[PDB]
């Protein structure tokens, strides 16, 4: 039934790409496909993320996300995370990588 996947809602202008599952080796190719590849089709600029499911992140995560930084600019794309458990905003600023991203609290505030 479960073990990691997006769900993908196309906004306005911005594409919400919905996560589900917490975040790790089975993500760090499969969001990592399901990104480079949506990232080509996604008529919407504003990549949003959406981290509401995602309650663990590994290592596996965050350069998973990062690579996403070129792919989104090789298409000139944007780039959000929104819904950040608090237990995983901490994690990307420990790890200096909120300093380097982008979060709001809502897809709706991306």
């Amino acid at each position: 039934m479960n073990n990691l996947k997006l769900d993908i809602v196309e906004q306005d202008d911005k594409a919400i790409v919905r996560v589900q599952g917490d975040i790790d080796a089975y993500n760090s190719s499969e969001l990592k496909e399901q990104l480079r590849n949506f990232i080509s089709t996604t008529s919407k600029k504003k990549i949003v993320l959406d981290l509401s499911s995602v309650s663990y992140m590994d290592s596996a995560g965050l350069g998973t996300l990062v690579v996403i930084l070129k792919d989104a600019k090789i298409n000139g794309k944007e780039f959000i995370l929104s819904s950040l458990k608090e237990s995983i905003s901490r994690i990307l600023k420990l790890t200096h990588l909120d300093k380097i991203f982008k979060i709001t609290d809502t897809v709706e505030e991306a």
